[PDB]
């Protein structure tokens, strides 16, 4: 078949968010003189998970996520914080991370000239705005569809009908949605009637497609 619409995910997809969230929580725990430890970091990260996880399936707002995430890991380790306070500091960080996934910038930049491409993000619109300029992948997006503007999120179907009414001459048959999460990217566009690929470079719900590297997209779009 012959796609026209792409719609990418951002973080885990075309910029690497890992790699910008460990040099985030380094630099939080240093300003707040906080050892951080290899346990702590997991702890995170299930932490985080779970409440994202929670957020997508509308038992939370994404301020309380966000807010929330470090004062529950912290009272773990025996601390007491304002949630809210490392979170600002939190995201001062994490904004100057615009590391970007192997592949992505030619990616990206070959793709725009067949097809229209537009961002479908959860995260908050200042950090993905100023990451996707700082990479430089900003100028090839047509439009950029942020749950903060939609009132819901990935994976909702009511997130998906926003961006579809948005997109002008949107096909649903030549659309494909990238990106790695299996529940907000992967299941959300196969529910919105949308062909998906799954990005799993870790190899760990059955997508259209599967890949390991970005690089495998110019064989499943024949270019
Ligand atoms: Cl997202
Ligand atoms: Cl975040
Ligand atoms: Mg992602």
């Amino acid at each position: 078949k012959r796609y026209r619409t792409l719609l990418f995910d951002v973080d885990d997809t075309i910029l690497d968010f890992q790699a910008a969230e460990a040099l985030a929580l380094r630099l939080l725990f240093e300003d707040q003189n906080i050892p951080l430890t290899n346990d702590m970091k997991a702890q995170y990260k299930t932490i985080n998970q779970g409440l994202w996880r929670a957020f997508e399936e509308g038992k939370m707002t994404r301020d309380e996520v966000v807010n929330t995430r470090f004062s529950a890991l912290l009272k773990e380790y025996g601390y007491e914080a304002d949630g809210a306070l490392l979170e600002q500091k939190y995201r001062r960080f994490l904004e100057e991370g615009h590391q970007l996934i192997d592949g992505a910038f030619d990616l990206i930049s070959n793709l725009q000239q067949q097809f229209d491409l537009y961002i479908v993000t959860n995260g908050v619109s200042h950090t993905q705005y100023k990451r996707l300029r700082d990479s430089g992948l900003f100028p090839f997006f047509k439009d950029i569809f942020v749950s903060e503007d939609t009132g819901f999120q990935k994976p909702m179907k009511e997130y998906f009908n926003y961006v579809f009414e948005r997109i002008p001459q949107f096909s649903a048959e030549h659309t494909l949605i990238i990106g790695d999460s299996l529940t907000a990217d992967i299941k959300g566009g196969q529910l919105a009637g949308l062909d998906t690929c799954w990005m799993n470079p870790d190899m760990k719900i059955i997508p259209t497609y599967e890949i390991r590297k970005l690089e495998e997209l110019y064989h499943i779009l024949n270019i």
